[PDB]
This record gives structure tokens, sequence and C-alpha cells, in this order.
């Protein structure tokens, strides 16, 4: 809990993280549910991933995610669509 300094509204990407984090749920998701699971094998492709995406088309070329948990890469990366300031 608190390392150096982390950002306040985080980065961009986040995919890794609040896929981990459903698998870390020890609570609503037990420890050896089928969905329970769709979230840990995605998080292996995707925390290896540069793990920062503005579409959902990354998550459909990796194998391990796109079986329901497609949506939820969407879910974190769907408000990524912000302006930058042009000119």
């Amino acid at each position: 809990m608190s390392k150096r300094k982390a950002p306040q509204e985080t980065l961009n990407g986040g995919i890794t993280d609040m896929l981990v984090e459903l698998a870390n749920f020890e609570k609503n998701v037990s420890q050896a549910i089928h969905k329970y699971n769709a979230y840990r094998k995605a998080a292996s492709v995707i925390a290896k991933y540069p793990h920062k995406i503005k579409s959902g088309a990354e998550a459909k070329k990796l194998p391990g995610v796109g079986t329901k948990i497609a949506e939820k890469i969407d879910e974190f990366l769907a408000t990524g669509k912000l302006r930058k300031l042009e000119k």
C-alpha cells in the first residue's frame, strides 16, 4: 500500500489490474469457478500484454481473453476515448 507515488486517475490501460481484481474477489467469486478462472487466464495474456488499448480489438487477439471476459476489458477501456486538446 503506497509504494512511492501512484497516479490519481490511473494512466490509460488498467487491464490486468481490473482483471486480477475480479479474481481477488475472494467473496462473490469462489476459488475454483469457471467464470472465476476466466479472469485468471485472460489476466495472464493481458498483464504480459502492454495492458493498454483504446478499443476492444487487442483483447480479441488474446485467445485467453474473449470468452465473456472481453466485455470487462471494454468496461475499463470504454472511457478511454477522451479528447487530447487539439491545437
